[PDB]
């Protein structure tokens, strides 16, 4: 038992700081199914699967609605818990934008005092949400570990009459989704409460106008799902045509030799190219979705802002805007813009598990070379507006952000200046949203043209020496990885790396001194950075290759069940499956636990840094210019971890177009 994150005091229980030494020594020497722990007894698969049949005895004793309830009896002291945790998280997360309303009311007119309190207050509240997020985990990852058990004790009673497949992707999918509902549940119970909170803070900051602005930053939320509802639907109409080409892809690599033989290989790969276009005129459309989604999510808060503020002092002729309250509002706004954004997801996982669920009562009732390449396929005029408009863009925010404080203190000209950046903004963002999707299908077309040409090329030898899955499965999984994901975490990271770099030269600009301090911490940041991301990638990819067994032990334990039950070799397998889920369940925890380090130990230095811009700001001032820099070093922790993430999710998807170019350079026969 090396996951000893049950057996220590509450503080290392709340940083993960046992983690620290498995961690430094997953930076040494590789990851191993050694140097991994063994589940503790609290979470195993015969522990939870006895707690949840003991919960079904209970609810049986008192269908879809049985199964939900037993889980509840099952596991809701735990599911609460963690709701504790975030509701408390989200409370005290508003605790940040009323004590700069404090801060800069105070200098602008107590306010050390206010600033070690948001402090204080910001490194609890980002301590409970990462214990809420832990806990919530933990339950939904030992709820897969029962669900799994007690699907399969269902597949050994059942009767040979009865879809293999099915029960696979019931293992596979839907149990999945189940888990996924209960990562999320928090957030179900949490996030309306947070957006109400909000919406009341917001109108108790800045009178009537706050609701007009808390309005238009909630109509994002039925936008987001409305969008992402056409994004599924694009994507089962791309599923379709991958499905077709991917079939008509496999027959001409079966039949390589022959098509070589007499030299059909040219018509055969006209036409995989005819159905590749008719794929990529679907992905245009899902595309479209992409590119709408971003813009959206980016967009609706700077109109918010805009419309607040502007409504406020001309069309309400309201209170006359002070710092103290404008940037207060300002950091209301930003705290309110993930919940929206994320609801949409919770509520649609919700319904998704909640069908999982139903179907499941049904059952049991019966790199930089690679970014160099990629970038390179995408030519100088694609790259060269990308950049700009990226760079841009977060110059016009940060540049309206900033004339916001000098707004602050001729107000119809402050007013009108407003409104045009927050148009050019708007504006400059939707540029960088099509321009990333527009880049991201060009070279995804570029470069499957390209390898399908370069194999067409290949030679017989290279085909006998090659195994036909690889090939395949370059066209199969790479291709649609460069088809779907690239573009949007591309995009993303591109977003998070610029904002932390905004956020960072704008605390730098309000203060001059925090420059110095920046420089310690960017050590740490880079080290804590570096270690995740090796432990992270280990245990990744750990996490990947132990499911492949337990998926194929259920494929053939449906396969072969007559000859098992024939044996009365029922319990062997029974205990070669708790074996292999308890492999998966140590490989799942163990690299959430490694998320939990890393993102607990960003946002204690984004809490750092905004106790160390709220001092010197609030030191130098003793005044629009200090509640700049207070929300920006606010929310630097949330662009970190952000960041951080989304460059350990891009270097594995950036691994898939590596080996497309390294197979791409095969040689060719001089035809
Ligand atoms: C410009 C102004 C305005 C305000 C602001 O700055 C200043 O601008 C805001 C900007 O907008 C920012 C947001 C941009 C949008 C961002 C969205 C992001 O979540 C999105 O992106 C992924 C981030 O990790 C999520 O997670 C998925 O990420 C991918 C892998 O990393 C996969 O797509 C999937 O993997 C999993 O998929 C499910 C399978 O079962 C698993 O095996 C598998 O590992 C993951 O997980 C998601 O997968 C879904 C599949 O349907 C499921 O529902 C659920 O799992 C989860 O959802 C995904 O879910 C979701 O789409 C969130 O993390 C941060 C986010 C919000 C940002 C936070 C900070 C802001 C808000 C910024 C800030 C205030
Ligand atoms: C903050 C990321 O850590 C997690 C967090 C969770 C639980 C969780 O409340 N998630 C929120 C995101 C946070 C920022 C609110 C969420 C809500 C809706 C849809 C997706 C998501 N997401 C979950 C996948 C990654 C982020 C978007 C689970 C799993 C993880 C994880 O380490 O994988």
């Amino acid at each position: 038992v090396r996951f000893l994150q049950p057996f220590v005091n509450l503080l290392s229980k709340g940083t993960y700081w046992w983690m620290n030494a498995f961690i430094k020594t997953a930076h040494k020497k590789p990851i191993d199914l050694r140097a991994i722990g063994k589940l503790p007894i609290a979470m195993r698969a015969l522990t939870n699967y006895q707690r949840l049949c003991v919960a079904f005895d209970a609810q049986a004793r008192k269908g879809a609605r049985a199964i939900w309830r037993a889980l509840c009896h099952a596991f809701g002291r735990r599911l609460i818990l963690s709701s504790t945790f975030r509701i408390l998280a989200d409370l005290l997360g508003f605790a940040g934008p009323l004590c700069i309303f404090g801060i800069v009311d105070h200098l602008g007119k107590n306010a050390y005092v206010l600033a070690v309190l948001l402090f204080l207050a910001l490194l609890l509240q980002r301590t409970f949400l990462q214990a809420s997020y832990y806990v919530a985990i933990e339950t939904g990852i030992n709820l897969r570990g029962a669900i799994q058990t007690k699907i399969y004790n269902k597949i050994m009673h059942l009767s040979t009459s009865n879809t293999a497949g099915q029960i696979c992707n019931l293992v596979a999918i839907d149990t999945n989704q189940l888990m996924w509902f209960f990562f999320l549940c928090p957030n179900l119970w949490a996030m309306p409460v947070q957006i109400i909170v909000g919406v009341i803070l917001l109108y108790y900051i800045l009178g009537v106008s706050a609701l007009i602005g808390a309005a238009v930053i909630i109509l994002l939320a039925p936008v987001q799902y409305f969008v992402a509802t056409k994004l599924s639907q694009a994507q089962r109409s791309t599923l379709e045509h991958s499905n077709e080409r991917l079939k008509q892809t496999n027959e001409m690599l079966r039949g390589m030799k022959l098509l070589k033989l007499y030299a059909w290989e040219s018509i055969f790969c006209s036409r995989v190219e005819v159905t590749r276009r008719k794929e990529m005129t679907s992905l245009r459309a899902f595309a479209v979705y992409t590119s709408i989604s971003i813009f959206m999510n980016t967009a609706i808060p700077i109109a918010a802002v805009l419309i607040t503020f502007v409504g406020h002092v001309s069309f309400f002729k309201e209170s006359d805007l002070s710092p103290s309250v404008a940037f207060a509002s300002l950091s209301l706004f930003h705290i309110l813009v993930t919940p929206l954004f994320l609801l949409s997801s919770v509520v649609r996982s919700t319904v998704k598990a909640l069908v999982s669920v139903q179907k499941l009562s049904e059952f049991l009732s019966s790199p930089w070379r690679a970014c160099t390449k990629y970038l390179s396929s995408a030519g100088i005029l694609l790259l060269s507006l990308l950049v700009f408009s990226q760079l841009l863009k977060h110059m016009v925010l940060v540049a309206i952000d900033y004339w916001l404080a000098k707004w602050t203190d001729d107000q119809s000209v402050y007013a009108m200046v407003f409104t045009l950046l927050c148009s050019l903004g708007i504006v400059l963002c939707l540029v960088t949203s099509v321009t990333v999707e527009w880049t991201g299908l060009k070279v995804a077309k570029r470069l499957h043209r390209s390898l399908l040409n370069r194999i067409i090329l290949a030679p017989m030898r290279f085909f006998e020496t090659t195994p036909l899955g690889s090939i395949l499965n370059r066209f199969s999984s790479d291709c649609n990885t460069i088809d779907q994901h690239i573009p949007s975490t591309l995009e993303c990271l591109s977003r998070s790396t610029l904002l932390c770099v905004s956020a960072l030269t704008v605390i730098s600009y309000v203060t001059p001194v925090f420059l110095v301090a920046l420089l310690p911490l960017a050590v740490v940041c880079y080290f804590i950075q570096k270690y995740f991301r090796v432990a992270s990638r280990d245990l990744q990819q750990l996490d990947d290759t132990t499911q492949l067994p337990l998926l194929s032990h259920f494929a053939e334990t449906v396969e072969g069940l007559t000859t098992i039950r024939a044996f009365r070799y029922e319990a062997r397998f029974q205990q070669k499956l708790l074996e292999y889920t308890d492999s998966n369940n140590i490989a799942s925890l163990f690299l959430t636990a490694a998320n939990r380090w890393l993102e607990v130990r960003m946002e204690y230095i984004g809490a750092c840094v905004v106790l160390i811009a709220a001092a010197t700001s609030i030191s130098n001032s003793l005044a629009g210019l200090v509640g700049l820099g207070l929300t920006y070093a606010l929310m630097v922790s949330n662009y970190l971890n952000w960041m951080v993430r989304n460059l350990a999710d891009m270097e594995i998807q950036l691994g898939a177009v590596k080996r497309i170019h390294a197979l791409l350079k095969t040689e060719a026969e001089s035809y």
